């Protein structure tokens, strides 16, 4: 005997792995559409039509097989399924909640709520400090805010300016004859804001980094990082409480193959409360080591937990972990998830690898009749 609660992790699990990209129900000619708008802008009229739509659909195509799957698209899709699509919005616009150092405020909610008679859904978001690292010295022509790279400072004869992760342009202050000296300071070759100065060149650098970390409150340096659920069913009677996180990783791996490879389960067993004190670890270290090998322990594809974080992809960076929590009613995730599965149902094939095959073919002749359509060929 199991829960309905629990039914809808089983029954999410399942058709996860059976089905990869349909679990959104999102028709088939919908998706291709929409690949082929996002195509359009790639796309340059003066040229070849049939050789670049014939090359953007290949793109698409290729993706599809890949993993190729946001970590907030699979969040988004199982708030979907869980909450409903109203109740799923309302949950977007609830706010973040900052994990306690020790993750004391996430326990201390599960353990207010009945393991009998409640359904938990957990969004969590981990962002990263990632504050810019170069100054662009750089005249007013051929500085266009617009098309310049983000998160860096940039000098000019009159300005000192920072465009933000979000291209958004910020003035330091500094009025014309600062600039005009700071500018006049340094030298011909972008420049490092991160290394006792000697050169007068050294000691300009180190102005504009004085300015700009006078002002930091003006920005913000965190950008989104990685994003995961976990789901906490409703127990029978004195069973323990357990959890299964659920996610995809946009380069390494779909929620299909997360679910597939078993590790929701895997870390299942480590309980909720120890996961959620390594969790507090990850945001609260400043050892590089430990913070690499949590972030990979629980986020990488299964089997590649040694070298996901290693190297290149070590976690150098502060890491801050956000959450927010709501509970679910099991037969409204349960409905969701059967009509999902009659959706599913529809397309034709045997196997739902059959059914796999015909969604994709069915989005990409949507696709490429769409990109036709809108370019008159």
């Amino acid at each position: 005997l199991e829960s309905p609660g629990f039914m809808v992790h089983k029954k999410l699990k399942s058709m996860s792995q059976s089905y990869g990209v349909m679990m959104t129900g999102v028709p088939a000619e919908v998706l291709g559409q929409m690949q082929a708008e996002r195509s359009i802008p790639s796309i340059n009229k003066t040229g070849n039509l049939k050789q670049q739509i014939a090359k953007e659909v290949s793109k698409v195509c290729h993706m599809m097989t890949e993993p190729t799957q946001s970590c907030g698209q699979a969040s988004n899709d199982v708030c979907e399924l869980l909450l409903g699509k109203i109740e799923a919005e309302k949950f977007h616009f609830t706010k973040y909640e900052a994990l306690s150092a020790d993750g004391d405020n996430l326990k201390n909610v599960l353990e207010n709520t009945a393991p009998s008679s409640t359904n938990l859904l957990i969004r969590f978001e981990i962002d990263r400090e990632d504050p810019p690292i170069v100054l662009v010295k750089t005249k007013n022509e051929n500085f266009n805010p617009e098309t310049a790279v983000k998160n860096k400072i940039y000098l000019l004869e009159n300005k000192l300016y920072f465009i933000d992760k979000m291209g958004n342009l910020f003035n330091l202050g500094p009025g014309k004859k600062k600039c005009t000296q700071l500018f006049n300071a340094i030298g011909d070759s972008e420049y490092s804001l991160c290394d006792e100065p000697e050169k007068p060149e050294d000691f300009a650098i180190s102005e504009i980094v004085d300015i700009f970390n006078e002002q930091k409150e003006r920005f913000d340096f965190w950008i989104g990082s990685h994003s995961f659920t976990i789901y906490i069913p409703q127990t029978l009677g004195e069973s323990p409480r357990q959890f299964y996180p659920y996610q995809a990783y946009f380069g390494s791996h779909t929620l299909q193959d997360w679910f597939v490879s078993d590790k929701d389960e895997y870390l299942s067993r480590i309980g909720i409360d120890k996961y959620i004190e390594k969790l507090a670890v990850l945001g609260k270290t400043t050892n590089t080591k430990e913070r690499s090998d949590i972030y990979a322990e629980f986020f990488s594809k299964r089997g590649r937990e040694a070298f996901f974080c290693a190297h290149l992809n070590e976690k150098r960076q502060p890491l801050r972990v956000k959450f927010k929590i709501t509970e679910i009613n099991p037969e409204l995730a349960l409905k969701n998830l059967q009509e999902t599965q009659e959706f599913i149902d529809t397309h034709p094939g045997e196997n739902p690898s059959d059914k796999v095959e015909n969604y994709r073919n069915r989005a990409k002749l949507a696709m490429t009749e769409h990109l036709e359509s809108l370019l008159d060929i």
